[PDB]
């Protein structure tokens, strides 16, 4: 007999027990929204509640529902290096990969972009993720990690890890540059180094 809006209250509260709670009523609807189209579960992968995102989909909550920015609870946990919950959702749930971000990217290219190496092997094991895909820009993971970001220790493991899982360095973004050209503009010498051993 809960009113619309109960669970997302809960979530916003980030009150484990109140959520649990909710979802004892086999009725309730879970994918309620609220005025950013966010559901309880992508408020939960916000706030990397791990219990409450892992309640909420084992009850059945949309992983890939987008909100007013395009961010699924799946695009965002990926993106932005909620390694427990994305690994979670790899195993409970099926990623939708017709759904990208407000960029036109996937889960995989912001988690290479934004340093996060666990996701990264997390979306390249077990992920169904294409390794080439392109972004709005024409930019892959690997030239985000390239190209975007600082070139430092954690850029070229990030690096090293792409073409160790087959990543296409020629793929050229939509200003007609691959990985090899923007590390060596940068003067990133052991990115170069690295793609250099590469074919
Ligand atoms: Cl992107």
């Amino acid at each position: 007999t809960y009113e619309v809006g109960a669970l997302l209250e809960a979530a916003n509260q980030r009150d484990t027990k109140k959520v649990k709670e909710i979802l004892q009523d086999t009725t309730y609807q879970v994918d309620e929204v609220d005025t950013e189209g966010n559901t309880p579960l992508n408020i939960a992968v916000h706030n990397n509640d791990i219990e409450i995102a892992k309640a909420l989909i084992d009850r059945g909550a949309d992983i890939n529902l987008q909100n007013s920015i395009s961010d699924s609870p799946y695009l965002y946990a990926g993106a932005q290096g909620r390694t427990e919950i994305l690994a979670y959702m790899l195993k409970h749930a099926t990623p939708d990969l017709n759904k990208h971000n407000r960029y036109g990217g996937n889960a995989l290219i912001p988690a290479a972009e934004k340093g996060h190496i666990d996701n990264v092997k997390l979306l390249l094991e077990d992920g169904r993720e294409d390794i080439d895909f392109q972004n709005d820009f024409g930019y892959t993971a690997l030239i985000e990690a390239v190209g975007l970001r600082e070139g430092n220790q954690l850029y070229q493991d990030i690096v090293k890890l792409l073409m160790e899982n087959g990543a296409d360095q020629s793929i050229k973004d939509n200003s007609g540059r691959t990985a090899m050209d923007y590390a060596n503009q940068k003067g990133y010498t052991e990115i170069s180094k690295i793609l250099a051993q590469y074919n």
